[PDB]
Parts: C-alpha cells; sequence; structure tokens
C-alpha cells in the first residue's frame, strides 16, 4: 500500500523501519475514519506520532516541519483530530508551549531593539548574538522551558550587558545618553513594568556567572557569534527540538489587549499595588489580635512560615531550577506579605460581626492557616506564570503538594479569601474560581481526601459543609450537562432530566465511583447509558467531541479513565466495565 512519496519522505528523516510502519499503520488507519481530507502534511504527522509512540526521534521536530510545510500550529490542530495517545498529546503539549513563549520572547526581543537602535558593530549583529547567548542562558539557568517572567527578566539582562557594548552612536536618544552608567537596567525595568529587585537578583545569580563561564570565547566583552551557534546546535540536536535561531532569519517554520509579556508584567505591579503596604512580618493589630488570644499563636505562627517557606522555596527550585533558590525565595515572600494582610483584614471584619477580640479557635487552627496560605501563595503563583484562560507544572495544584494540603480543605477558605481581599483583580478572582472548579470537579474527589468522610459521616440520616459543597458540585454538574444536552439533544429534551437524575443518583448513592475519577466522565457516561436505554443514536465520540469545546475540558479526561486500580483506559471502557456494573439496575427503570 506504501505511496513512494511517504517511503521518500520516510528516507529523508532518516525514519527507522519499525517506525516507517507504524507511521503508515497510522495513516491506514486514519484515512479509514475520513472526515479532515496536498496529503503529505498528515504523513510527517503520522510519523511524528509513530516517532513519539515508539521513543525513536531519528529526526527534530524542525526537520519534520521543514519537509511537510507545516506551521506549528497548523501542524498542532491537525494532530487533534487523529485519535493520538495521550503519549502523544504530551509531547506536543510541551512542543506548543515551548514554540509559544520562545516566540513572543523573540518577538519582545527585536520590538525592542527597534527602539534602542536607529537602523541602518551594528543592530543586526547585536540582536543575533543577544538572542543566541539568551537562548543559551535561558538552558543553562532554567528548567521549566515554559517560564515567561523569569526568561523574560533573564533575556533582559542579555540586552543590558550588549547595549553597553555597544557605540552610543547608532544608539536611540533613551539609551544613548544613559551608556555615558549603570541606568540601563534601571530603564529597562520602567519601560516593561518589571521588578528592579528581581531582575537585579537573575543577573547576580544567573545572567553573570553564566557569562562569566563564556570567557573563553570572548574577546572585547562580545563572545564569538559562531562558537555559541554551533555550542547551541549541538542542543537542538539532541533535544530534537525546535531550532530557535531560525526566528533570525523570520523562518517559515516558526511564522505563525498587550503581547504576552507585558500583559504578565502588568498583572505583577497589580500585585505590587495590592501588598505596598503589607510587611512580610504580622502588624502590631495583627500581634493585637495574637495577644487578645485565649492560646497565643503567635508562636505556631510565624513557625509555619518558616518551616513552609523552606519546603516551598526548595520545591519551587526542583521546578524552576537549581539556581533559582533566590526567586523562589522571593515569591513566596509576597505570598507571606499577602497572607497577614489577608489574615488581618479576615479577623477585623470578625469583629465587626461577633463583637469579639478573642479568635482563638480560628487562630490556632492549624488546617486554617495553611489554607489560607495556599491561597495567598497561589494567588502569586498564578500572578507570576502565564495566564491559564496551557498553563504549567507551577500551575494549580502545584501549591497544594508543597504544603501537603487535602484540596476540599483549601475550598473551603476561597470564597472568604476572595471577600477578605476587596483589591483582587477580576482575573484573580476568575482564577481561584476556577481552582475551586478543580477542586469540585477532580481534586476533592481524590482516594485521600476528607470528603469520603463528611460524607460517611452523613450516611445516617451534623452535616453541613457537606450540604454546601454538593450544591456547588450540582451547579457545576447541571451547567456542563445542559449546555451538552443542547447542542446535541435538541430533538429530545425529555431525556435532559432523566439525565440529570441519574447523574445526580450517582453522585449521592455511588459516590465511590467519584474515587480519583472525574466529575465530567460521571456526566458523558451519564448521557450515553440513558440515551441507550430509551434508544437514541448518541455514540460516544460524538459525545467526546462536543466536550472538547467546554471551557476548560482536556482530551486526557476521555482518553485516560480509571478502571481498575492503577489501571486507566477510555471512558468508553469505563462505561462498560465500571459504570454499567455499578448502575445496571438503576437504569432499569428508564
Amino acid at each position: 500500500f506504501e505511496e513512494p512519496d511517504f517511503t521518500a519522505l520516510c528516507q529523508k528523516l532518516k525514519i527507522p523501519d519499525h517506525v516507517r510502519e507504524r507511521a503508515w499503520l497510522t495513516w491506514e488507519k486514519v484515512s479509514s475514519v475520513d472526515g479532515v481530507l496536498k496529503k503529505k502534511e498528515l504523513w510527517g504527522i503520522c510519523i511524528f506520532i509513530a516517532a513519539v509512540d515508539l521513543d525513536e526521534m531519528s529526526f527534530t521536530f524542525t526537520e519534520l516541519q521543514k519537509n511537510i510545510e507545516i506551521s506549528v500550529h497548523k501542524f498542532f490542530n491537525l494532530l487533534k483530530e487523529i485519535d493520538t495517545s495521550t503519549k502523544v498529546d504530551n509531547a506536543m503539549s510541551r512542543l506548543l508551549k515551548k514554540y509559544d513563549v520562545l516566540f513572543a520572547l523573540f518577538s519582545k526581543l527585536e520590538r525592542t531593539c527597534e527602539l534602542i537602535y536607529l537602523t541602518q558593530i551594528n543592530s543586526a549583529l547585536v540582536l543575533k548574538v543577544s538572542w543566541i547567548t539568551f537562548l543559551l542562558a535561558k538552558g543553562e539557568v532554567l528548567q521549566m522551558e515554559d517560564d515567561l517572567v523569569i526568561s523574560f527578566q533573564l533575556m533582559l539582562c542579555v540586552l543590558d550587558y550588549f547595549i553597553k557594548l555597544s557605540p552610543p552612536m547608532l544608539l536611540k536618544e533613551p539609551y544613548k545618553t544613559a551608556v555615558i552608567d549603570t541606568r540601563i537596567i534601571e530603564v529597562l525595568c520602567k519601560e516593561h513594568e518589571c521588578n528592579i529587585d528581581e531582575v537585579a537578583n537573575v543577573a547576580f545569580k544567573n545572567f553573570i556567572p553564566f557569562m562569566n563561564s563564556l570567557g573563553l570565547v570572548t574577546s572585547n566583552g562580545l563572545p564569538e557569534v559562531e562558537n555559541l551557534s554551533k555550542r547551541y546546535e549541538e542542543i537542538y540536536l539532541k533535544n530534537k527540538d525546535l531550532d530557535a535561531r531560525l526566528f533570525l532569519d523570520h523562518d517559515k517554520t516558526l511564522q505563525t489587549p498587550h503581547t504576552p509579556v507585558r500583559t504578565v508584567m502588568n498583572t505583577i505591579q497589580q500585585l505590587m499595588m495590592i501588598l505596598n503596604s503589607a510587611s512580610d512580618q504580622p502588624s502590631e493589630n495583627l500581634i493585637s489580635y495574637f495577644n487578645n488570644c485565649t492560646v497565643n499563636p503567635k508562636e505556631s505562627i510565624l513557625k509555619r512560615v518558616k518551616d513552609i517557606g523552606y519546603i516551598f522555596k526548595e520545591k519551587f527550585a526542583k521546578a524552576v531550577g537549581q539556581g533559582c533558590v533566590e526567586i523562589g525565595s522571593q515569591r513566596y515572600k509576597l505570598g507571606v506579605r499577602l497572607y497577614y494582610r489577608v489574615m488581618e483584614s479576615m479577623l477585623k471584619s470578625e469583629e465587626e460581626r461577633l463583637s469579639i477580640q478573642n479568635f482563638s479557635k480560628l487562630l490556632n487552627d492549624n488546617i486554617f492557616h495553611m489554607s489560607l496560605l495556599a491561597c495567598a501563595l497561589e494567588v502569586v503563583m498564578a500572578t507570576y506564570s502565564r495566564s491559564t484562560s496551557s498553563g504549567t507544572d507551577l500551575s494549580f495544584p502545584w501549591i497544594l503538594n508543597v504544603l501537603n494540603l487535602k484540596a476540599f480543605d483549601f475550598y473551603k477558605v476561597i470564597e472568604s479569601f476572595i471577600k477578605a481581599e476587596g483589591n483582587l483583580t477580576r482575573e484573580m478572582i476568575k482564577h481561584l474560581e476556577r481552582c475551586e472548579h478543580r477542586i469540585m470537579e477532580s481534586l476533592a474527589w481524590l482516594s485521600d481526601s476528607p470528603l469520603f468522610d463528611l460524607i460517611k459521616q452523613s450516611k445516617d440520616r451534623k452535616s453541613t459543609s457537606l450540604s454546601l459543597f454538593y450544591k456547588k458540585v450540582y451547579r457545576l454538574a447541571y451547567l456542563r450537562l445542559n449546555t451538552l444536552c443542547e447542542r446535541l439533544l435538541s430533538e429530545h429534551p425529555e431525556l435532559e432530566h432523566i439525565i440529570w437524575t441519574l447523574f445526580q443518583h450517582t453522585l449521592q448513592n455511588e459516590y465511590e465511583l467519584m474515587r480519583d475519577r472525574h466529575l465530567d466522565q460521571i456526566m458523558m457516561c451519564s448521557m450515553y447509558g440513558i440515551c441507550k436505554v430509551k434508544n437514541i443514536d448518541l455514540k460516544f465520540k460524538i459525545i467526546v467531541t462536543a466536550y472538547k469545546d467546554l471551557p476548560h475540558a482536556v482530551q486526557e479526561t476521555f482518553k485516560r479513565v480509571l478502571i481498575k486500580e492503577e489501571e486507566y483506559d477510555s471512558i468508553i471502557v469505563f462505561y462498560n466495565s465500571v459504570f454499567m456494573q455499578r448502575l445496571k439496575t438503576n437504569i432499569l427503570q428508564y
């Protein structure tokens, strides 16, 4: 069956035989299903799929792109059509993220250069050397591969270095009459809404040490452009990544309210407003409430903060880069500034309501403090990340594993936090609400979770935390169930309430099915399970396609579902083996 053009492409990418024969088998099963269908683009994608699942990348992703002449986003889009394995999805995800971040940074770099150098050692030269230098500097200090902020501050340091190297003649007027001194790193931090202390730490701890490892290749300040270019190529060929040097030629392979970096840099200043009066220590009023307690909690509170900042900036560095313990430090400080601030707002607001000053059960509750702290930290960590409406591994629920805090417990504080801090931006509020959504949809239903005891200790007839939670889950569950129903079942509106009854029945009387599973999986199975006993043609592929268009739905939710303990399959396999096993004698009634 193997068309020659395919075997040709396979050869140009040095594809091994097992990979060739699996790239082809994939092309067979894909053309077999139709709905997508030049046909060369799809071939390389099949090759790429084969070379990821088989752990045999004999080619760099840029090489593949050079051959099927596809754009990065286009490649990604087309891949969503194919029933690719989760492992491919991870691969393309990481690659998509890497590209977007790199593109943003490079765009920002090239944009800034045209405003520093009047156009014509010269501007074109420094752009090349700054970018490749940064490219190498990035790889040494950062282990994230998609952290916009630290990368950008790093890039600002690189830029700073080469502006001074530049003769002031070809510099534009702010910078020209400025290198004649250290005002350059200030001007940038002003022009780009960056903290001067954040940048200076990166320069001292990361950028400058790195440059000092380039002495053998630098003459007259300037590193050898070509030696670095070769040093980068060595790493590009190794990761089989994308050749990021190509941005310099505006290479086609890499062509596609505020551009991505200024966006995130501004929300950071928005956090600097909110905290422009909060010390990293309990204020005297905070200390008042402490002293006005039955048991003075100040000892346990100052210690918890110390203990957590240790586990934090360590874990931070484990994920961001070992040479970044100090930025983990200056992130955590911000969290503490917020944390103490909100705690003062809470206590004060609580005496306006309770007319007392002894808040001793509250202030000595260990779970309450960890909650409030994890929450202040999250606001901070999210302020520093690329907005997740494709986020990161520092994204929620990263902060929950650091503090060893159960998601349910974390959820209970969100509402009071938002209200206690009247200065949270709408975006921060919206992000916290989405955090609550994840706890509701899956996290609180994890195997080790207080929730299942609130449920067990309600299987009798004092339950109130359990009821407000269930009321919030239902709202989420029905809202999702309903947009799905209107899209897929206009012609049978009588089914919706029926499904919802089965959905409710499961969350309530079969909760031990949600254990380490996802709410939307119980939703999708409920639609299907009912549609079948009432003989409506609604196959899972249809259900699952509609599911993807939901606000924050991810493919892994239907591709990877817990069947037996430590056993993951598809939602269909889940439907038949487990979901129908427990609910057989309930869907009888319908």
